[PDB]
């Protein structure tokens, strides 16, 4: 208990990846029909979200070491957001097929809200040594969202 | 046809139920499976508001067929709040009171939504005591944020 | 507009300074009867307290240079609630036969509920190299405080 | 001797009052103004707890007597409520809407907290009224929360 403690970061980002990972596997499974499940799994990852905005709203600010030390799994998390955004956009077909590309447009509009919060949050807590970088992460990922929205518009 | 209101009742009350089966044979000790039943819960109720969201307004007859289930509901919601202020004492015991809080606070956001998206959906026959009820359980969630609070 | 405008943090402060300024030389003038006004003085100073919590909240951290630069006004505010405290104290006999004195307590303890939400913030965005001068001078603070609800307590 | 108790709702009154007519005359520009009367209501009300505190419970004759008075005082909150969220394009507009959230959520704790109290010192024969009375504004406090939500 010497340094910090930053498994509290560590496990929100953990955290949400589990979720996405979840919604991943079953999005690139999915090839038509009842798509109930993969909204479930856009709230679990959504619960995951707003977990996290929770659990460290009254963290202390990271220094420049312990921001570096998370810059890999923030990347790799941001990698794989950005992977089952994409895996989504291509079964738009059967999902709209089914009925459910307004559904999955609600659940994208709740996860953009869910993210915008955790990134607010994240800008509170990255020393100015890594908030531009911070930042540059934190858009890649709403422009994914933003994507993952436009492509279910109107559907 | 009105099967997608009808799912998200049964939804909800499925979660509600199994949390209160949950509470009330709780009497101390981890708590996590109580928060996994308030995770469905607010899962049950996010998955509510993207079910609902375009669907047109409900007719005076399909809203008027909602009128029993959704007054169970209520009352079984109601029970869930009360269950779990009266289980203050062991969930603040096994260092669980701010989890609950924080898990509130997420019903509290999530309950808001769908309550602002039913009352687009209900016909005004029955808007005020879909108001009312609607309110009864918003200011029941603030009630066990307050009893949690700071804890 | 090149460097932080860390102003929202000194208009926190000064806020504060205000209401603790107005009470202290109020109680200094007191010296007897109706303390309602002290009451009043002390309302503002919790709600300059909570506004400080909110005005800040969404804040990013501050750098060591921002969070240094803030030592001085924070001594200077430290000072002054200290000595308002005890000049309050001083006025124990006549705001106790007055009937004041359980209003002065619960007065207090609201001070201190208030002081502690800041208290917690500040931590939320000071950097490690100033969090033990930064919890000190918290401490501080909150000592004072419960000497004046320990002087104020079963009248 | 009530005095204290009838002091309290005369100065949430006074208050509530000047708020009043000052949001029924805003039609926007500056919203300064408003953001004080919203001070002083928040000062008075924690006045009020800090007042009643120590207070003994209210016999059915005291309380019956602060009935009227608290009805009236009910009914210009559950308005001074509406009014704001009538003008909340105005609001907005001026850059106020995160300071008026700001402001209701600090109204809504000492609002809590005064409610609490009041809970303890009412009979019992006036107990439910008075909870109904508290929850309406309660709950209508949150409903000007949601409205200047993420403004
Ligand atoms: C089936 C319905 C759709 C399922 C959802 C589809 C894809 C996943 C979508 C979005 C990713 C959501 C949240 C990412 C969470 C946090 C990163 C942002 C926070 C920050 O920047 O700090
Ligand atoms: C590269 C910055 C270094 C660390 C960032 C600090 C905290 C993040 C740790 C946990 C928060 C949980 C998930 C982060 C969500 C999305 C990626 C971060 C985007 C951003 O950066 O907003
Ligand atoms: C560990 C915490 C778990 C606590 C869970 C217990 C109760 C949760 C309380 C309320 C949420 C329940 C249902 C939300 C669904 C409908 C109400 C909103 C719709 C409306 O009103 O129109
Ligand atoms: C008793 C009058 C209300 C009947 C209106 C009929 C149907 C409402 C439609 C859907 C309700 C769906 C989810 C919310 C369920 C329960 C919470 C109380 C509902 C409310 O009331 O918000
Ligand atoms: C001494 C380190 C620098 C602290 C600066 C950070 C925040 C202070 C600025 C605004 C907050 C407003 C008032 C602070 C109140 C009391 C002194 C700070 C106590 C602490 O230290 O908790
Ligand atoms: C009738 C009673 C009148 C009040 C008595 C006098 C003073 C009240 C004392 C303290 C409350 C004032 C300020 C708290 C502000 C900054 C400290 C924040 C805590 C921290 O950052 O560490
Ligand atoms: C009709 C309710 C019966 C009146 C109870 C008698 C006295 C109330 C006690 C204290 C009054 C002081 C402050 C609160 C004033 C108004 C808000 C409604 C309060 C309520 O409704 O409690
Ligand atoms: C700019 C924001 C200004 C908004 C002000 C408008 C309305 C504020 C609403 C409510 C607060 C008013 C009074 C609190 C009094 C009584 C409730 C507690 C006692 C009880 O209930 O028993």
């Amino acid at each position: 208990k010497v340094k910090r403690d930053i498994s509290a970061f560590q496990k929100v980002i953990q955290d949400i990846s589990l979720a996405v990972n979840k919604f991943n596997v079953d999005i690139e499974r999915y090839v038509g029909g009842d798509a109930s499940h993969l909204l479930a799994d856009g709230n679990v990852l959504i619960k995951a979200t707003l977990d996290g905005v929770q659990s460290l709203q009254n963290e202390p600010p990271l220094s420049s070491m312990e921001a570096l030390a998370l810059v890999g799994p923030v990347q790799d998390l941001s990698n794989q957001i950005l992977l089952a955004i994409q895996n989504l956009i291509d079964k738009k077909e059967p999902l709209v097929q089914a009925g459910f590309g307004g559904k999955v447009e609600n659940n994208l509009r709740q996860q953009e809200e869910a993210a915008q919060k955790l990134s607010e949050l994240v800008s509170t807590k990255v020393p100015h040594e890594l908030a531009d970088i911070s930042r540059q992460l934190s858009d890649g990922i709403a422009a994914g969202i933003k994507k993952g929205i436009d492509a279910f518009a109107g559907t």
